[PDB]
């Protein structure tokens, strides 16, 4: 696990700033602050609005989250930078005292990304809360080799991909912080995810990994976006959030928390919106960022990866 210094960042610290906003406060005055790290093809607003902004809120938090541009399709690295800059602002900003990390899809790489590669926020971070995260990426859309043009994190969260090939050799498939995944089966987006085993693309070793058929049954179907917004999954957060250890407890969730759809304490309104939450991330491909080949990793995550084709072409020694 990488140790020392943390790298430079390749974004001004600026850009990285104009990314972050909480709910009701600034970063440098913030009580109780949780940090939102969005999915693929979202910002902030777009992942949270519907669900875990006024959730946290009700829980006493003040939410706040980063958009890295555009809408996660940029190298993950690049996105990672937003993460570690908010953590190290936030942290500063609530008196420096750790605050938690709940995050949706992509954001769960992005925040084991900066946990493996970034060592100062481990001091910062008192928990993680991932919803369907993708550490081993997607087999879905087929091998890298046959990918049609792609955002650089599309390629980045293909399985068998340079970041996440660097990802489990620097050590980032064991939990760095106390850590929670809540993933499904039937998650239509991220694969593998069925075998409630190390094998799942959700799964930390030593976190409390919780694949939702495993407490809830075979008849239970959540997907992608199901996996951050049903009570299932609130419940499961909520322990998370609460726990004294900084892992969901079994005994906070059950059989009679196996409710499918959206969070019970979501205006109607809301979950509407949060059964709909993949719905922007078509616009914003349609108009992102595509290239024919995977980002080139910084030189922080190279040696972990040597072998595997970049744009670059292949990472050296």
């Amino acid at each position: 696990l990488p140790s020392g210094s943390d790298p430079a960042f390749s974004q001004p610290k600026s850009v990285l700033d104009a990314g972050l906003t909480c709910q009701g406060a600034s970063p440098s005055s913030v009580s109780k602050p949780i940090l939102l790290v969005p999915g693929t093809g979202t910002t902030g607003p777009q992942s949270f609005d519907s669900n875990w902004i006024p959730l946290s809120t009700q829980l006493g938090y003040t939410p706040c989250w980063i958009s890295p541009p555009p809408f996660m399709l940029n190298d993950t690295q690049v996105n990672t930078e937003y993460m570690v800059n908010a953590i190290t602002a936030l942290y500063a900003g609530s008196g420096n005292n750790k605050l938690p990390v709940l995050t949706w899809s992509q954001g769960g790489l992005v925040a084991q990304w900066g946990l493996t590669f970034f060592p100062s926020i481990r001091s910062k971070v008192d928990r993680l809360m991932a919803f369907a995260p993708d550490y081993k990426g997607t087999v879905l859309a087929g091998p890298l080799d046959a990918l049609a043009v792609s955002a650089p994190s599309v390629w980045q969260q293909t399985t068998g991909s340079a970041l996440t090939t660097a990802l489990r050799n620097a050590g980032g498939l064991t939990q760095i912080v106390p850590t929670t995944n809540l993933y499904s089966a039937t998650d239509e987006i991220v694969q593998p995810q069925v075998s409630n085993s190390p094998l799942d693309s959700s799964y930390l070793f030593n976190g409390k990994n919780v694949q939702a058929q495993a407490v809830c049954g075979p008849l239970f179907v959540i997907g992608h976006a199901g996996s951050l917004t049903s009570q299932f999954s609130y419940v499961v957060g909520r322990s998370a959030l609460r726990s004294t250890t900084g892992q969901a407890r079994s005994a906070d969730y059950g059989i009679t928390d196996c409710n499918p759809l959206p969070a019970n304490d979501l205006t109607p309104e809301q979950k509407v919106a949060a059964a709909a939450l993949m719905a922007p991330a078509a616009a914003a491909i349609v108009a992102g960022p595509k290239q024919n080949c995977e980002p080139d990793l910084m030189p922080y995550a190279r040696p972990f990866a040597v072998g595997k084709r970049t744009c670059s072409g292949i990472v050296t020694p």
